[PDB]
């Protein structure tokens, strides 16, 4: 309640030889008092890429620095980044952060896409990716909770499919503790592989935010696809 | 305290075909009281690469201790690099333990990472591993040589990839052309501020060569008690 922050993007799909996204930052304080907090525009992508939205021309020997506003005031800003097409195609969450004085984070999210179509199944060359978190559960309390994820992949393709799967949770204290162990499966043409995989998160697992994170790999022309969601202890 | 976790590896260098690792997990309670916990074993790669080893099984064990063996397939088309495998314990009460160990898959052990002649050396100047939570700062070390015949023009960035989805900017996206022999030199830190949110950090480092469009990462922890 102390920010609201919002961005949007002024596209979200990009040809394979990417482009240039401009976004608008907005940050209101819609508090009974001054909130100083520092605040940035970050993006993260396919093949573990994460990159900041600034370039410079020279040296960077800049700071993290602080702004304020006062109560019922708020920032309007305005950031680009170019996205190289030596970047790898898929799906990229840009993210507007800000970290209030008091501890308390705030983050706006929005999405692009780089060669593959906005709205349209992750796939391995007509492989195609349907993993989910089966009832929306986005968060668990912290004495305990079990959040199920469905898994759907669909063999589009004229002969049959060799692959490789598996599925982790990556969370606070470097923790990556596994969801699903590593499977191969041989999908006919025209078949789904279809199952139900959930974790329990113990009680003792600690607070924060948990990336469930599924890899897929055809094992024939070792390319490999994930997806993830996002689950929080509080 | 309750737990100390011991991992090791019987080899720590794969040829680009990948091949077999066995692991020799050591778990030992040594308080006074008994102690429940869960413990898996895991492994994290390149390019966004994390995949399980052994699944989450719980024991309720004390000066005991648990000894498993457990090996792992590493396949050809996972990328060459370094991996990290972790042997990952939470006891009842919450505290975590970790054993980590590495591998590397393709490039030499005890060689810098390099992109065809350009080398690079990123580091934690001074092997800080963690700051208080009221804040600390932390430097790193940057040297990309270029040991090429030619110009390598390269991209260069840093993120602080952190608790509560966080992606902090440590070093904005710079570009330079290296001339052949040449070598660009920095020292870049980042000032956890005491409002960051406890937990671990990694230092999240890439290099790009432009032309080619390879990409290399340096990872490294940090973490805010
Ligand atoms: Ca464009
Ligand atoms: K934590």
């Amino acid at each position: 309640p102390v920010i609201e922050a919002n961005l949007s993007l002024n596209q979200n799909q990009l040809a394979s030889n990417g482009g240039y996204i401009s976004s608008q930052l907005g940050i209101r304080n819609e508090s009974c008092e001054t909130v100083k907090f520092k605040y940035w525009l970050s993006i993260k992508g396919p093949e573990g890429i994460y990159f900041p939205a600034k370039a410079v021309v020279g040296v960077d020997t800049a700071q993290q620095e602080s702004d304020a506003l006062t109560d019922g005031r708020m920032l309007n800003v305005t950031r680009g980044f170019w996205v190289p097409e030596y970047m790898a195609d898929g799906k990229y969450t840009v993210s507007l952060q800000v970290v209030a004085e008091n501890g308390k984070v705030f983050k706006a999210n929005q999405e692009f896409v780089k060669g593959v179509d906005l709205n349209s199944l992750p796939e391995l060359n007509g492989l195609t990716i349907d993993i989910k978190n089966q009832f929306g559960i986005n968060s668990v309390e912290s004495t305990g909770g079990f959040v199920p994820f469905t898994v759907d992949l669909n063999n589009g393709r004229e002969g049959e499919a060799n692959v490789e799967f598996w599925m982790t949770a990556v969370g606070p204290d470097g923790l990556i503790i596994p969801v699903n162990a590593r499977e191969k499966w041989v999908i006919a043409s025209g078949d789904t592989y279809s199952k139900v995989r959930g974790i329990n998160f113990d009680k003792s697992y600690p607070a924060g935010e948990y990336t469930i994170n599924a890899q897929v790999v055809d094992i024939v022309s070792g390319e490999r696809v994930e997806q993830s969601m996002t689950v929080v202890k509080k």
